């Protein structure tokens, strides 16, 4: 019941815990599962959990909850603090596979993506530890270090891993071509004769200064060099694409996502649309076009 309606929505199938996740907060708030993290540290389960509450019952419900800069590979579950633009969800490498690792990002500080667990029980083990070491009243420390105990006992009841990192995570690491901007790396297939990625030319500090002098810089000179620096790059992307290295157009393209400025979304959906249809990953395909679509949002919708 509750998982045909996620894959009617959201197209998507979501890890065991996922729904024991839920379970876990029904006993914390049972009228309000969503909000069980609301008063003890100001997070609210979202996403596909609005499909467990009701809010959002009768397509467009992937960007639904969808940051500025969340790729197709993340998928945010759980909002917080709406001045950072903090948030934690679920990094996919394949659509049809599940999801490798929990991650956090702050939407309104940087791109970065950061791993905080193999499955939402660490990820909110990671939050709280963090949020312990700051200052603070002696009654929030008494909230919320009765949430830890709670959530480490449910944890190892249902006998999941608390650990920042896994093997698996690490093993995944291992499969990785590049970090990305937003540092949380990206995954392609690599044949015998090492066919299906190619690194770019250009290191990803050097990148930066040229994607900033296209943005912000008044040398008519500096700013037309870098731009055909840009179309080195784009043209080394279709020499790749034509001789399978697929990998360089996701990771370029997904560092220009990453770079924020909205003059490179012609020139993303010239890359990741491409790429990730060449990769076998249409949906991803088809959420980067619906994002920058429409970026600037009031993400409850």
């Amino acid at each position: 019941s509750a998982i045909k309606k996620i894959k009617e929505m959201f197209d998507a199938v979501m890890p065991e815990d996922f729904y024991d996740f839920w379970a876990f907060c029904e006993e914390l708030n049972p009228k309000n599962p969503e909000d069980a993290l609301m008063d003890t540290m100001g997070l609210q389960l979202v996403g596909p959990y609005d499909v467990l509450t009701g809010k959002l019952d009768g397509s467009s419900y992937h960007l639904h909850w969808r940051y500025y800069y969340d790729p197709p590979e993340f998928m945010t579950v759980i909002r917080g603090n709406e001045d950072q633009g903090f948030h934690i969800g679920y990094y996919r490498d394949e659509p049809q596979a599940l999801p490798v690792f929990v991650a956090s990002n702050k939407a309104k500080v940087s791109c970065e993506m950061s791993v905080i667990g193999e499955n939402l029980f660490s990820a909110l083990n990671t939050c709280i530890t963090e949020n312990l070491k700051k200052i603070k009243d002696k009654s929030q420390q008494s909230s919320l270090k009765k949430m830890q105990t709670s959530l480490i006992t449910k944890a190892k009841e249902l006998q999941y891993s608390l650990a920042t990192t896994t093997p698996a995570i690490k093993a995944r690491n291992k499969k990785v071509n590049s970090k990305t901007l937003h540092k949380a790396g990206i995954v392609v297939p690599v044949n015998a004769m090492d066919v299906g990625y190619r690194p770019l030319t250009v290191t990803d500090a050097e990148l930066k200064k040229m994607l900033k002098t296209i943005t912000e810089s008044e040398n008519k000179s500096a700013k037309d060099k870098a731009s055909d620096e840009l179309q080195e790059l784009l043209t080394f992307v279709q020499f790749a694409n034509d001789e399978g290295d697929y990998g360089m157009g996701l990771e370029l393209g997904l560092d220009l996502f990453c770079f924020g400025s909205k003059q490179f979304h012609n020139t993303i959906l010239q890359l990741l649309p491409l790429a990730y249809q060449l990769l076998g990953r249409e949906k991803y395909a088809k959420i980067i076009q619906e994002h920058l679509e429409n970026r600037d949002r009031e993400k409850l919708s």
